[PDB]
Formats: C-alpha cells, sequence, structure tokens
C-alpha cells in the first residue's frame, strides 16, 4: 500500500517537528552535545520551529559570542578553502550570496533573508526545523520547493566538523546551490520522484543523495572538485577529501547506492562524478525508475500535488 | 521595434496608475459620473491604488450605505438570472464563492480576501487600480496571473448597468471564472503572448476578447447562455442579451475581431459561441498568431518573464 504523503505545502506541517539526529550523543569525540548550556540553546532554536506554521514569517534570532565567533572561523576558513576545492558552480554563486544575501564572516544570516533572498532566485524558501528530519520527510518537501532548514549553530568546541546539520551546513553547504536555477529544478524533481514511494526506495534515493549531493567530489577539467553540501561546510572534511587519506572511486550507482557510510565521521569513499552536471544526471534518471501506482504532477500557481 | 513590457510582477507597477475610462462623464444617460459625493469616494479609491505596492497587502475599506444597497441589489438580482441565464461553468463556481470567498447579498467582499481566494484556487492575485486600465496593460498582468480590479462602486442611481469596470464588474463578472484553473491558463496564455506585441495585434486582441470573455454567449445544449463578464455583472444587459432586441451573429474571429462594439451601450450585436470551450479554443489559437521578434516563457518560481 502506498504511504501518506503531503499534497499542499500546508501539509508538510504534519512532519516538521518529527526530529531525529545521528546518534552522537554519546560519542567521546562529539562532547559540545553533552554541553548543558549548548542542550538550552538548541532547546531554544527548537521550540521556535516548533511553533512555527506554513507562511509565517520565519522569527529573527540573536545569537551569542559563541556562537557569532563559530559562524566566522568556519566562513573565513571555508572561504578561503573554497577558492581551491569548491567546485565551479559553487564559486560562482558564493559571490552572489555575499553582496545580496549578507554572507559575511562577521554576520550570521537569518533565515527570513535568506528565505526571501532564494524565492527570488529560484523560489525555493525555507521552512526552520528543530534539527535532522527523516529522508522521505525531507527530500518530500523538495517536491514544493521547500528547504527545511535548522537555525542553530554546532558547539564552538569544534567548528571544523559536526554530525549534525547546524546552520553553517544548512546555509554554506546547501543554500548555494538551491539557488541556482537548474539544481533547483534537479531538486525538486527527485523530491516529486520520492512522494509516497516505497521505503526501500526511499533509503536508496537517501545513499545517493548522499554520495552526490552531500559528500559528492566531481572532476573539473583535469583536477578534482568537491560539491557535496557536507564537504562545503566542514573545512575539516574539505581538506581532508582532496587530501591522501580518502579512496576514491567512479560514480557507479549501482555500487553508490549498495554503498555503505558514515555519518559521525570524515567519510572513508568518496565518489567522483565525471563532472558535476553529470551528477545531477545520473541521479535524476535513478530517481524516475523509482516504481509506484501513479504518477505526481506539481502546480506552482496553487503549490499542490496533483495525483496521476 | 518592440514596445516595453514588463519582464516581473513588480514591474507591473510601472503601468499600474495610468487610468482611462470610457468617455462618459458627460453622457447624460450617466449622471452618476457627474455626482460630487461620488467623485469624491472614486477620489478615494483611487488614492488606494496609488499608493498600494506589489505584493502588500490589499486595504480594507469601509463602504457607505449606499453603495452596499447598490451591491445588495446587483447581487440578489443577478444571482436569480444566473439560473436561467449563465452558463453551467460560472452557475457550478459561484456557489463556492458564496460559501468560502463571502459572496453574499448583505456584504461587499473585501479584495484582500478574494485574492487570497483566488491565490488558492488559481495562483490569481488581485492588484487594486484607480479604474480602466489600457487593453494592453491589463492583458499583460494576466501573463503573471495579475488581475489589476478596481475597488469603488458604481453609482446607485442605477445599478442595473454601468460603462466603467467597478467592483460589481470586477467581482461578479470576472473573479469567479479565474477561480477556474482552464479559465485561469487560458487567460494567462493570451496575457503571455500579448507581452510586446505590436498593437495593432493588441487592438484585434481586444476585440475578441470583448466580444468573447467580455460579451461573449454561448451554446449549452439546445439552449444559449452568457459567459461574458460583462453581462454577467450588469443585471440590466443580461436580460437583454438573451432577448428577442440584440442581433446574434455566430463566434468567427475574421468578423468578430473587425466588428465594432460600443462601450457606454448595451451591444447591439453578440457572437454566439457553440461552446464556452469552443471559444476559449478561438481565442486562444488566434493569440498563438500574433508575431513577434522573440518568444515568452514565464517561470512561475520566480514569477519573472524570459524572452527567447
Ligand atoms: C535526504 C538526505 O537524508 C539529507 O541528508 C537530509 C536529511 N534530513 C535533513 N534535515 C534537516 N533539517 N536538514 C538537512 O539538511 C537534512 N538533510
Ligand atoms: C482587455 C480588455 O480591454 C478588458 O476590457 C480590460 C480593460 N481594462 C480593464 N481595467 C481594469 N481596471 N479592470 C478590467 O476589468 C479591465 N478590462
Ligand atoms: C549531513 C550534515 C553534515 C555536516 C558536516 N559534517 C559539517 O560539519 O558541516
Ligand atoms: C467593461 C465593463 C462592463 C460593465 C457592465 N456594463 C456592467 O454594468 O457591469
Ligand atoms: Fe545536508
Ligand atoms: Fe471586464
Amino acid at each position: 500500500t502506498v504511504p501518506w504523503f503531503p499534497r499542499t505545502i500546508q501539509e508538510l506541517d504534519r512532519f516538521a517537528n518529527q526530529i531525529l539526529s545521528y546518534g552522537a550523543e554519546l560519542d567521546a569525540d562529539h562532547p559540545g552535545f553533552k554541553d548543558p548550556v549548548y542542550r538550552a540553546r538548541r532547546k531554544q532554536f527548537a521550540d521556535i520551529a516548533y511553533n512555527y506554521r506554513h507562511g509565517q514569517p520565519i522569527p529573527r534570532v540573536e545569537y551569542m559570542e559563541e556562537e557569532k565567533k563559530t559562524w566566522g572561523t568556519v566562513f573565513k576558513t571555508l572561504k578561503s578553502l573554497y577558492k581551491t576545492h569548491a567546485c565551479y558552480e559553487y564559486n560562482h554563486i558564493f559571490p552572489l550570496l555575499e553582496k545580496y544575501c549578507g554572507f559575511h564572516e562577521d554576520n550570521i544570516p537569518q533565515l527570513e533573508d535568506v528565505s526571501q533572498f532564494l524565492q527570488t532566485c529560484t523560489g525555493f524558501r525555507l521552512r526552520p526545523v528543530a534539527g535532522l528530519l527523516s529522508s522521505r520527510d525531507f527530500l518530500g518537501g523538495l517536491a514544493f520547493r521547500v528547504f527545511h532548514c535548522t537555525q542553530y549553530i554546532r558547539h564552538g568546541s569544534k567548528p571544523m566538523y559536526t554530525p549534525e546539520p547546524d546552520i553553517c551546513h544548512e546555509l554554506l553547504g546547501h543554500v548555494p546551490l538551491f539557488s541556482d536555477r537548474s539544481f533547483a529544478q534537479f531538486s525538486q524533481e527527485i523530491g516529486l520522484a520520492s512522494l509516497g514511494a516505497p521505503d526501500e526506495y526511499i533509503e536508496k534515493l537517501a545513499t545517493i543523495y548522499w554520495f552526490t549531493v552531500e559528500f559528492g567530489l566531481c572532476k573539473q577539467g583535469d583536477s578534482i572538485k568537491a560539491y557535496g553540501a557536507g564537504l562545503l561546510s566542514s573545512f575539516g572534511e574539505l581538506q581532508y577529501c582532496l587530501s591522501e587519506k580518502p579512496k576514491l572511486l567512479p560514480l557507479e550507482l549501482e555500487k553508490t547506492a549498495i554503498q555503505n557510510y558514515t555519518v559521525t565521521e570524515f567519510q572513508p569513499l568518496y565518489y567522483v562524478a565525471e563532472s558535476f552536471n553529470d551528477a545531477k544526471e545520473k541521479v535524476r534518471n535513478f530517481a524516475a525508475t523509482i516504481p509506484r501506482p501513479f504518477s505526481v504532477r506539481y502546480d506552482p500557481y496553487t503549490q499542490r500535488i496533483e495525483v496521476l
């Protein structure tokens, strides 16, 4: 039987409060989670996301000094690395975010402003959430060009890497490409294909998504660049992904989709795509093979799903 | 050379304040215009439209007793006539407007609520204007699914008919069909085809629009119904259009487009379409023949026109 899936933008609110994690709360390598002050902050951001409702303007927040320092450190360090580590597409968009969206080392962008910016770029919009959502829900959101974005920031003790999708990851890793017309359309396409699909196909898509959109590498001329949002938000893993430590393999969905991966440490293996465009094509083609007893059509004027 | 045309929703504001009229200010048959109290009211509604800007919420207004009585008289009388005079499509939608949009004889709908309603139905939205806009501008608006709507009401001395497109005409005549998916798409299509087109094609389209969308009649089974917004808002002309007085001719664009028409009195002649659907098809086909040194594509996610 077919699982329930949202058919309207307002319906996405149904699962908005269903949060998960990568299970690092007890990780001795990630002590930031045990920090009572840190937890108290997460609680504050969670409440905002819990009381939020579709359409509403995203509440502006006043970050603490620690959080501001973390952002600046992450920002300035990554900006330096992007010059030689990030793919062409990313580097061409980043300047625009800095000039028209307030992306600076001494300023944490407010989600409301980023959402307004994305809307004018590609119609994508932000939806604040307490934390990590399931792959089915997150992907479902993409169908309506909605990016469920966190608002809290990683613990200041380890800005180089965090397992969780904090604001740094959402803004520096995902937002840039969501502002691109082609990538935006690509994102919505796979999201549309996931609606009401069997979980065995959802998890498979999630794995493919992980090895491409999240931690993917691609050839650019005779060099290798990073385009995965998880690499682009971690100055620690960004250095590593192009070093001699990790293992590299050609991107092949049949193998990639069944490949194992870590969610609390640097990836031991990465898949290299012939090009950033070939990656999108490959993932798009697989998404179209996801079987289901029906077809879907999205009407942007009413923002509703049509089941055919 | 190609005339300027809006490429974004915000750009529509450029001509928003350019108002016209059907030149009845000196008509001895329409003395309501000379009424100083009436003029003072028009001035009030005009200022609201003049200070309005894209995106902004449409200001709510408090109508006077006279205006409320006029609406009730127009509403109750037309509702009675629709049962036997209005096309099937219209009568099927009207009930919904009454139940979900506040269309009642003892209540003049606020444009903000109507706009919100239309948006959920087909994505169409209202844009308050001081009065009659040129055909080029009005049609241009349709390209972005924007209906420039008046907010003032006809003079209470003659509720049966008015040359101007008052709120009664906008709400009772146009809104109903704009809430229909198929008609909405039809409207946007012709609007898209008008952008930057030579005026000789614009005026020709306007004439066709006048004899169909505004004062068109269509066969429904073995009977004849009215679907034109101008007939549906005038209980005076609604009675007349199906009487023995007017002259009827089969809808034929080649002749219709070059046919003369009045803008201050009941139409002496009407064109009958084989069906409400055939009318849409005919007008859509003609619109597609409008020549121009370029093609246009509308992106609903960014609400911008793409010149190809
Ligand atoms: C689809 C894939 O699982 C991806 O990693 C999703 C999972 N859930 C998420 N949840 C939130 N709030 N933010 C994200 O960026 C993601 N990433
Ligand atoms: C396109 C055709 O000219 C049509 O009659 C337009 C003209 N201008 C208009 N202007 C306003 N404000 N409202 C209308 O309904 C119309 N109708
Ligand atoms: C899926 C979230 C990945 C987050 C990434 N490890 C970072 O530190 O930004
Ligand atoms: C084009 C406006 C037509 C208005 C119509 N004559 C009416 O009285 O409602
Ligand atoms: Fe991510
Ligand atoms: Fe009209």
